[PDB]
């Protein structure tokens, strides 16, 4: 270093510690400014620099926010990994970089072509190549947008912007707000301020517009059965029926009484072919009382070509849903986790027959458009644990008759860490986002009931062998986004980056 914060050595240091901030906005932690300290911390350090010394200043925030938010994975790799000690950190390491290059990206890009420090570059030229930088992100090698500062604001002021133009709209809002008050700290100059508050202020009335009309009528009363039932060591017959045993005997004194009743992901540890007799007599035990089962299953379903498939997958029983294998009301998981559900690349196919033993087992893709499950007469659009945090998708498969929004995941890895927190905070906002209610259901993890605005209507404990029993009522209303979805923000990103562009070049 050599005078004050204009040299190199302390802005690296410094966008570690501002990138570390971010995380302390998300679910956990849930302090909405600590986005835009940690985004101003980005704007800032990257003014009057290199493109190259601004990326590498991106890079270290980057690092620091994904290095401290995503570091939860860890104890998956550990667990299930097979790998020392040391390999699974520098494996944690290598993701948080990874994602890091993106934040390094937007930077580089961001001083090559608007060097200067100027309102044009923080308010218009940032937080539409912000946009593009995050897509990018989450569209490079099947997803993972994960930390997108907008849902750090669900309970906050911006909240109501979520409805129109969705979340990413607010993770353009709070990149360009960071922007006018880095401008206004470093220039200082009170203009951007004043900007800034009033692009800050504006949105909040916009949290008291009901997109939606509530349905007394439909009113049902929903349970979500959450087993704690621990991750297999070993796969016996004594351990499915120790299974079983457990969410029958918590299912059927609810079966009178509560219309609905939900069990989490892969909630049967067996195919969904070999239970055949143990699903038609649930059905009608359900059917006489008057109920409906949701539930996850592993199914593997013989294909036309004579191989196997196997799906991630929610099938429907009770009144209102028949069970059949051939039924079309079911889910199949399309988006699978890379590591977890499939091996990448899996070309390397030809050295496995000498040398080494690797993974041949794969999971199978449902479409992409699934009709939403009918069960007890009501339509539920279904996502499978990861698949809550695309948001595209879930409003694609999002149709206008749709009751409630249904999530069932299994977060037992990742369990005592922030993981599923981080994820729990993102499905709220597809709640926020649609005005429906939405049921989520773990087998241990946050299950909860969250209402259209984002409410949390009623939740129970993490880690704890329990049943969510509550009233739910439906919802009828569209809101702008679910009919445009976010190519509003598209347009407003492109008209932003035409202008911004056009100026650069001059
Ligand atoms: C491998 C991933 C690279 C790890 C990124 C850390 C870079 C860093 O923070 O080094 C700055 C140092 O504090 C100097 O000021
Ligand atoms: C330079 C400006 C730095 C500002 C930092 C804001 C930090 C706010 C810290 C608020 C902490 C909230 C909290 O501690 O929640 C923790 C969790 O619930 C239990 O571990
Ligand atoms: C500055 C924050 C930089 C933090 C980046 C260091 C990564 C931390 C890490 O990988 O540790 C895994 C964690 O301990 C498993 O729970
Ligand atoms: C302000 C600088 C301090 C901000 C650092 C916050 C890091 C944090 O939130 O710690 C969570 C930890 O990574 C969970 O594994
Ligand atoms: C390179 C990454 C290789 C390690 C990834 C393997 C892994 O973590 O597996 C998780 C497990 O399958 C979760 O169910
Ligand atoms: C380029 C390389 C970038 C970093 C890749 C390194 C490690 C990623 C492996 C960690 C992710 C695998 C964990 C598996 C998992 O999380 O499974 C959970 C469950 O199956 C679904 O919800
Ligand atoms: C122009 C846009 C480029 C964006 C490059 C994309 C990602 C870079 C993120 C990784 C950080 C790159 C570090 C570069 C570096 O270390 O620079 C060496 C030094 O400046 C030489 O004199
Ligand atoms: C230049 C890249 C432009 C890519 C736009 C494609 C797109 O909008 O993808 C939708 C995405 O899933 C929504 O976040
Ligand atoms: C140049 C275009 C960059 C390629 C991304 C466009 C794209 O893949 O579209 C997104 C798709 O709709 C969602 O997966
Ligand atoms: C939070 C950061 C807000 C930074 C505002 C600094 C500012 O307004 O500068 C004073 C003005 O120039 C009066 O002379
Ligand atoms: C999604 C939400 C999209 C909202 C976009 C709405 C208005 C854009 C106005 C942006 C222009 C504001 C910058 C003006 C400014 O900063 O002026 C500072 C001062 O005058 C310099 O000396
Ligand atoms: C909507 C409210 C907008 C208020 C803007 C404002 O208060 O700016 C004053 C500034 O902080 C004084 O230097
Ligand atoms: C290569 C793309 C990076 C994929 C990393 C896998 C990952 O992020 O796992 C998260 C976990 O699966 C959440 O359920
Ligand atoms: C600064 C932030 C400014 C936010 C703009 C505020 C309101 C615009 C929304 C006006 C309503 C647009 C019509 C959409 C609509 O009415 O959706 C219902 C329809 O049934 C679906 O097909
Ligand atoms: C520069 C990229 C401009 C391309 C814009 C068109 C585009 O990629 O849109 C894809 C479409 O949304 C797919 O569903
Ligand atoms: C290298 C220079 C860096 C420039 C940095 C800023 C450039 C931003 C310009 C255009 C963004 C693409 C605009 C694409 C508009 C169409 C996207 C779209 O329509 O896709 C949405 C649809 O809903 C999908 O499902």
């Amino acid at each position: 270093f050599a005078s004050l914060i204009e040299r190199q050595r302390i802005r690296l240091l410094l966008a570690l510690l501002f990138g570390a901030c971010g995380t302390l906005a998300f679910s956990p932690y849930d302090v909405w400014p600590a986005a835009i300290i940690s985004l101003m911390g980005l704007q800032a350090l990257t003014f009057n620099r290199r493109p190259l010394q601004s990326a590498a200043i991106g890079f270290c925030w980057g690092f620091g926010l994904f290095g401290s938010g995503i570091n939860w994975v860890y104890v998956s790799i550990a667990t299930f990994g097979g790998m020392p000690g040391p390999v699974n950190i520098f494996l944690v390491v290598l993701l948080a970089a990874y994602l890091s290059l993106y934040t390094g990206l937007f930077a580089g890009v961001l001083s090559r072509l608007w060097p200067k420090t100027t309102w044009l570059r923080v308010a218009i030229a940032a937080p539409a190549l912000w946009q593009v930088t995050e897509f990018l992100r989450g569209w490079v090698l099947t997803g993972f947008p994960w930390l997108q500062f907008g849902y750090s604001q669900i309970d906050g002021p911006l909240k109501g912007l979520a409805p129109i133009m969705g979340v990413e709209a607010i993770n353009f809002l709070l990149m360009m707000v960071s922007g006018l008050l880095a401008l206004a700290l470093v220039k200082r100059n009170w203009r951007p301020l004043v900007v800034a508050v009033v692009l800050f202020a504006l949105p909040f009335p916009l949290r008291y517009i009901q997109w939606f009309t509530p349905q007394p009528e439909k009113t049902i009363q929903v349970s979500m059965v959450q087993g704690d039932i621990p991750q297999s060591l070993k796969w016996d017959e004594g351990q499915l029926l120790n299974t079983l045993k457990i969410y029958y005997n918590a299912t059927a004194p609810l079966m009178g009484k509560s219309s609905l009743i939900i069990w989490p992901e892969s909630a049967i540890t067996d195919l969904e072919i070999n239970q055949q007799p143990f699903l038609k007599a649930l059905d009608g035990e359900l059917r006489d009382k008057g109920s409906s089962l949701v539930t996850g299953i592993v199914d593997a379903r013989l294909n036309k070509q004579n191989r196997y498939d196997t799906y991630n997958t929610i099938i429907t029983l009770g009144k209102g849903a028949p069970y059949s294998y051939e039924s079309a009301d079911r889910y199949n998981k399309n988006h699978l986790v890379p590591f977890g559900e499939f091996v990448p690349l899996e070309s390397i196919l030809r050295p496995l027959a000498p040398f080494f033993d690797l993974p041949m087992s794969s999971f199978s893709r449902g479409p992409y458009i699934q009709p939403p499950l009918s069960a007890n007469g009501i339509e539920l659009t279904a996502a499978i644990a990861y698949e809550i945090i695309l948001g595209e998708q879930v409003r694609d498969n999002f149709r206008p008759d749709t009751d409630y929004l249904l999530t069932i995941s299994n977060d037992a890895w990742f369990g005592k860490s922030i993981g599923p927190w981080q994820h729990f905070q993102m499905a709220r906002m597809r709640a926020l986002e649609l005005a429906r209610p939405l049921l989520r259901s773990t087998n241990n993890g946050i299950t909860a009931v969250i209402g259209p605005q984002g409410e949390i209507q009623a939740m129970i404990p993490q880690f704890t062998r329990e049943v969510l029993t509550t009233n739910v009522t439906p919802t009828t209303g569209l809101t702008p986004y679910a009919r445009t979805g976010n190519w509003p923000l598209w347009v407003l990103t492109a008209l932003f980056g035409f202008a911004a562009v056009l100026m650069s070049l001059r």
